[PDB]
């Protein structure tokens, strides 16, 4: 009865896979590209969706890291989750489920800490999450800012005097 | 240049994904249904293929178990690997790779121990692997033979006197 | 030459295990109990320590979650990491390593998001991390605030008008 | 009431950890060194023990592999499990449990396929398991026989004519 974000028929909304009546991909207007938006309210501590995708050996812009050498290619859903330094969802890559870390109001962008699942990103980027504590430049957890990132961080540091 | 077993274009034979010039699905003639056959010779201790599929929460006839609550739906390749009590390949479900446990000659069926990756099967079955040490009735590692399996095993045990 | 936090001789500082010349357990003075303090400066994106402990099946106050059914009992080091809603370290429970999520100055408390590795805590607690965005009441990622937590969160919500 | 193989008090026999009234380490008399022996009968498909040990980054003679980069140091129990090419137990390294793959009679040596959990061994060895289908020379699943192993395997192959 409910229509799923994932195109595969075997992934059913009645089993927890995301529905287009609950999640929507939209183009942000603040330089973050496209991202997942929630259309209903979620209390903190609830499973918002089961997650799926295709196994691949290679890190890509729309993969998530499963373990040391294996990634999950999901350009329909979890790969379109935007980053925030203060995230409102956790993507559990062992149970393959998305959970609310806080109360999320309908219409809010869904955000994970990319460094919470990823050793290294496909690309580093300057962060537009707006949080009071923005790392400003976003990497994997096991990844040093590259020389562009170090230069931008230094200009911000001088400004901090 | 080489054509892949997996229909997805993103899975390339040049990156280790199986090619139809190396693997073939055939119908066995001894009651094992269809299964994967190798068309080239492989020395023991080599990676024969990278493995892929679709993440799902549910055990199915053509899934393999990833971890406690997550399975890999692969009806094109790894889900068509037949069982043997003396296996010639290992399916590594952390690196998602198939490795030869022994020298395999071209034309041989590829066989894993289903109990080496699976807690519980979608279905139990009487084993036709022919090995001198056949469990005769095949389950997951964490799965008791059901009452059919116990009855067949008992008739075999009486015969053993 | 360097003395290790972990009592076991097989865990050597020269292999990355924490040294008492780099980490110290101290009693906080703001209601967080004891916690790990760093004694040297760490740039973001560096491995600060290898982690170890004892495998156990049971969640405890000083365990960390490895996977769905397995935890790591470590009362010497990683179990004494305090929580923060804006963490400065990530505890990678697959590689068993601690990594700096930001620049950390010598003397700073080390903090992880408990919800980033834990489904459920041994106990919930009101948070004293001070971050502008404190969840105020801390649970596992897959754990609803209990009735004490809901009552405290509601009093805070009324105050927010 | 029951005394545990693991020296730690926190690992209780009442929670499934092995008891010396069920398991015993003995010196084999056929060139396999010491190994774990079972003292009670176990039907196939039962959990014989919970497993534990110390996390370490390094492969050792008495470690078992957890994931790509992490091993479990257990010289009291699971590291003393001998190898067999036709194993009677599976060591589940995700749930950290030992399960019977077949009916095991009291007094039998417990045997796993080392290649079922290990990419690479600390050392390769000629196999004395006696199975009709012995690989004769034992490696990790992702490990080629070294030049000693290749030489011994070739002498056996000539004998096979
Ligand atoms: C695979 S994407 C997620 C979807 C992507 N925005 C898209 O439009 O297809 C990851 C990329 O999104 C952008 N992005 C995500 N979070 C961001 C943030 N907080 N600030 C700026 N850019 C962000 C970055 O360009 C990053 O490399
Ligand atoms: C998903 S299948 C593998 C592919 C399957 N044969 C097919 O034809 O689609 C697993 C099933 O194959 C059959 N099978 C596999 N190995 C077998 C064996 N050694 N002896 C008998 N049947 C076997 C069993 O019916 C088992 O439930
Ligand atoms: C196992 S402990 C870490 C070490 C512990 N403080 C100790 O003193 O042994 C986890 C507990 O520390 C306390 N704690 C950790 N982070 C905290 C925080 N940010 N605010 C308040 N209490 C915290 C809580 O009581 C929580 O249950
Ligand atoms: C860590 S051990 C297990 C305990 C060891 N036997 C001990 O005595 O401490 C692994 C080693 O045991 C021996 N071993 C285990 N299984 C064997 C087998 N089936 N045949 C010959 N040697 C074996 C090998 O020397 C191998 O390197
Ligand atoms: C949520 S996915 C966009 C994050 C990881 C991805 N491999 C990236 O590089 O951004
Ligand atoms: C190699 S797959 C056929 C084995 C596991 C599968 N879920 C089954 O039930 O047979
Ligand atoms: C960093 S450990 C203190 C967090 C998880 C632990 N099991 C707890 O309950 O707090
Ligand atoms: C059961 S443990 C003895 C097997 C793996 C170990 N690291 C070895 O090298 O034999």
């Amino acid at each position: 009865q409910r229509t799923g974000i994932y195109p595969s028929s075997d992934l059913k909304v009645e089993d927890g896979y995301p529905s287009s009546d609950t999640f929507q991909i939209i183009q942000t207007q603040d330089g973050r590209g496209a991202g997942v938006r929630v259309l209903k309210t979620f209390a903190r501590g609830r499973r918002m969706a089961r997650v799926s995708g295709q196994i691949t050996a290679f890190c890509r812009l729309h993969t998530l890291q499963i373990n040391a050498h294996t990634h999950l290619y999901d350009p329909h859903f979890s790969g379109l989750l935007l980053h925030s330094c203060v995230p409102n969802v956790r993507l559990d890559m062992a149970g393959f489920e998305l959970w609310s870390l806080r109360d999320i109001a309908a219409g809010e962008m869904l955000t994970m800490d990319y460094a919470s699942t990823e050793d290294v990103l496909m690309r580093q980027f300057e962060c537009h999450c707006g949080a009071p504590n923005c790392r400003r430049w976003i990497t994997g957890a096991k990844e040093l800012p590259n020389d562009i990132g170090q230069a931008l961080l230094a200009g911000l540091r001088a400004a901090a005097l």
